[PDB]
């Protein structure tokens, strides 16, 4: 049982102009220092930064995606960007350098017309990677409400199972996944108030503070390589230490 019981004080990395965005780092290995950024909740470009100093100096190169993204729920893993293809129920896996895409359809997912998984961050899909798997958080188009998590096989970009948390998206601000546990924030994105053991398929007790700010939270992501939460909060890129008990 590695379960998170508290979150440390955040560190501010950088202030930027756009209210919504993502910032992403690799977690498959410890040799890649690149940082990727998307701005806004709709677009087709990604900014790539060589390392933290390049990020701090706004020194980026531009990557052109094969399809527009929606939302702020993307993830990077093993030199690939996973993102929601805007206007569809399709997830794109875009491999860097070779700059070519693969796709996965989630047939029973909400995906347009503001039927968001996380309304606060205009997000329909949240891809997450941790110590226990590659995951896609989404909301059911069948009941219109339930948060589901697809567990993927990374090597084949295919779905192994669809897990029903039974938790209604209207109660969720945002979420992240660590050591195989889904942690979901309240609607004001100040506390984690729900958790779900994805491997055992059951709710588990969790309630702990995340932050005091109530500025808009655009992105919230756990990185297993450094065991920090990464966030984008109204243009502030932040890092939070995590404490496991
Ligand atoms: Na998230």
């Amino acid at each position: 049982e590695p379960m998170i019981t508290s979150i440390g004080n955040p560190a501010q990395v950088l202030k930027v102009k756009e209210t919504f965005g993502t910032w992403l780092r690799e977690s498959a290995n410890r040799s890649d220092d690149r940082i990727w950024v998307t701005e806004h909740f709709s677009g087709i470009m990604v900014k790539e930064f060589e390392d933290l100093p390049a990020l701090l100096n706004s020194s980026f190169t531009l990557l052109h995606l094969p399809h527009y993204f929606h939302g702020c729920g993307h993830a990077v893993y093993n030199n690939s960007l996973y993102y929601h293809k805007g206007g569809s129920n399709t997830i794109v896996r875009f491999e860097f350098g070779k700059e070519t895409p693969q796709t996965l359809k989630l047939e029973d997912a909400l995906y347009f017309d503001r039927k968001y998984l996380f309304a606060n961050s205009k997000t329909y899909f949240n891809i997450a990677v941790d110590e226990k798997g590659l995951w896609i958080i989404y909301a059911s188009s069948v009941d219109g409400s339930s948060i589901l998590v697809a567990q993927l096989d990374e090597r084949t970009f295919s779905v192994l199972r669809h897990i029903n948390t039974t938790y209604p998206k209207s109660k969720a601000g945002n979420a992240f996944i660590a050591q195989g546990i889904l942690y979901v924030t309240d609607t004001k994105d100040t506390r984690v108030t729900f958790a779900f053991d994805l491997l055992r398929g059951k709710q588990i007790n969790a309630n702990f503070g995340l932050r005091m700010s109530q500025s808009v939270l655009a992105m919230l992501s756990y990185n297993m390589r450094d065991q920090h939460l990464y966030s984008w909060e109204d243009g502030h890129l932040m890092l939070y230490p995590v404490h496991f008990s």
